[PDB]
């Protein structure tokens, strides 16, 4: 589990989104997994506008964060689960680390702020859903 927090706005995994989420849906796109709902309360979190390939990510199911190598957002394909079949999901960055279903929403984070959050996961391989192009995030 796990969301992000800037201005007015929650930016969670699409197949996490709560009632509240749905009910206050600002945007939502399911090839990227994402989801943003909007909040009475300010957030405080700084998006990364930056073309970074290294950072740490949260890991949950270690409860440590882990400094990581990946791949510049790109479409990947991605195995049916219960909540998507299989796909390809859009603006994807993968990295050689451990991750388990319940690790979704972990924050990756590079020295200019938030970059985005666990989404996919298995063979070793964890994958990130960017959030550095969504501009509108800060306005
Ligand atoms: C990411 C968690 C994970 N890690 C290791 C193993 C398995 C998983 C599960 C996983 O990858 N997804 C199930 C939830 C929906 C995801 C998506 N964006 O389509 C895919
Ligand atoms: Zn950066």
């Amino acid at each position: 589990s796990g969301a992000i927090y800037v201005g007015n706005y929650r930016v969670v995994n699409r197949h996490l989104a709560t009632h509240n989420d749905w009910a206050n849906l600002v945007w939502e796109d399911s090839s990227r997994d994402l989801l943003v709902s909007s909040t009475t309360a300010q957030g405080c979190d700084t998006i990364a506008r930056c073309d970074c390939q290294t950072g740490v990510y949260y890991c949950s199911s270690r409860r440590k964060h882990y400094p990581v190598s990946f791949s510049k957002p790109s479409l990947i394909f991605v195995e049916a689960s219960e909540y998507y079949p299989a796909r390809y999901q859009s603006h994807l960055m993968l990295a050689v680390g451990h991750s388990e279903p319940g690790d979704c929403g972990g924050i990756l984070r590079c020295q200019h702020g938030v970059v985005g959050i666990v989404s996919t996961g298995g063979n070793g391989l964890v994958g990130f859903a960017d959030v550095r192009d969504l501009l509108w995030l800060d306005e």
